[PDB]
């Protein structure tokens, strides 16, 4: 029913509004706490972190609180109780902080870790297909080489060249005759095979939880660069190889067929028209299945590359979530004399979010009370 759908839609939109207003409130409280630590007053900051955790717990039923904001409060409160103690009063909640932080980190990382596992597993069926298909194709004397050869022999090569050219116009200037096509296709197949070996090796060498030199290199390269993105990290270098292989597996202006595959399709079409031995047609058909498998493998290899890249991005997101506001010395950075300007902006942000949250929770309570 569209009415139960309407009530659900109004409740979801309203709940999201409560969630955003609470996110803005908690964000302002954490910022104000970060200033108190910069000033030196560790106790006043601890009260704000404790309020962040208290408010999130109170509203956990009605709305969700960003795990990173809760982790920001939990971790920085733990930092004060491990070192700055006994300046901060103890509470019966202090013992739970370590496990809560670990749970928040685990919950946040769960998606990117599952996506690494799923992207890795997704590659096995297509790779087994590629191994099965390559067993059925002759490497030394391929079907298309023997089709070209017999076409030149019986002087039906002109019809073949015209049929290959018509399929392209639907690097044709790179070959004049059938022998020119033969050598051009040899080079293009060798190039594809070299592109495949390299892209697979590039992916293989990005697997596994990466080292600190890799995390930091990717961060200064494309996550948080000093100015413009560097495009020099192991992931960016691998993507340059993917682009190179894509330009040969597909055509420019990943969906449209390459000129190599188009030529191969036309040679197979010519072989069928001229009623060549079933062996040539079968091998040609297997080559078409192989081009299909290579395109599927490309997409799955790039998704696996993406999953591994995203895991590095997520680890940086975790590190940045716990990072506090620090006054710049000659993001979480404040100018030498903008400390008061930041405090004022945060105090007004808290005031507006407190007001918006009260209004939105009242409307949410109304929508909830219709079902009784
Ligand atoms: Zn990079």
């Amino acid at each position: 029913g569209t009415m139960e759908e309407l009530l659900t839609s109004l409740q979801k939109k309203c709940g999201t509004e409560c969630e955003e207003a609470h996110r803005q409130l908690v964000c302002a409280l954490n910022g104000l706490a970060g200033i108190h630590i910069i000033k030196g007053e560790y106790a006043l900051a601890a009260e704000l972190y404790r309020e962040v955790l208290r408010s999130s717990e109170e509203h956990k039923g009605k709305l969700k609180t960003d795990s990173l904001q809760r982790l920001h409060a939990t971790h920085n409160l733990m930092e004060l109780l491990i070192a700055r103690h006994p300046g901060i009063p103890p509470t019966l909640r202090d013992g739970r902080l370590e496990e809560e932080a670990k749970q928040l980190r685990e919950h946040y990382m769960s998606k990117c870790n599952t996506e690494v596992a799923e992207a890795q597993q997704a590659l096995y069926p297509v790779q087994q297909t590629i191994h099965e298909l390559q067993r059925k194709i002759h490497s030394n004397s391929p079907w298309w080489l023997n089709v070209i050869h017999r076409a030149i022999e019986f002087t039906i090569d002109e019809e073949l060249v015209q049929r290959v050219r018509n399929e392209i116009t639907s690097m044709s200037e790179k070959f004049r005759d059938c022998r020119g096509l033969q050598f051009l296709l040899t080079t293009q197949m060798e190039e594809l095979n070299k592109c495949q070996k390299l892209v697979r090796e590039a992916v293989k060498n990005l697997e596994g939880p990466p080292s600190r030199n890799v995390i930091e290199s990717a961060t200064v390269c494309h996550l948080r660069p000093a100015r413009l993105p560097l495009n020099c990290c192991v992931f960016c270098k691998a993507d340059e190889l993917f682009t190179e292989y894509e330009s040969k597996l597909f055509s420019n202006t990943l969906w449209a067929i390459s000129e190599t595959e188009r030529s191969m399709k036309a040679i197979l079409s010519f072989a069928k028209s001229h009623r060549f031995d079933v062996e040539f047609v079968d091998e040609g058909s297997t080559s078409m299945d192989l081009f299909e498998a290579w395109k599927k493998e490309y997409k799955l290899l790039h998704e696996y590359w993406m999953a591994l890249r995203n895991r590095v991005s997520a680890v940086d997101e975790l590190a940045m979530a716990t990072e506090r506001l620090r006054v710049r010395d000659p993001l979480h950075i404040i100018e030498p004399h903008e400390v008061e300007q930041n405090r004022i902006k945060l105090l007004n942000d808290k005031a507006v979010a407190t007001s918006q949250l009260q209004k939105k929770l009242g409307q949410l309570l109304y929508l909830t009370n219709l079902e009784k």
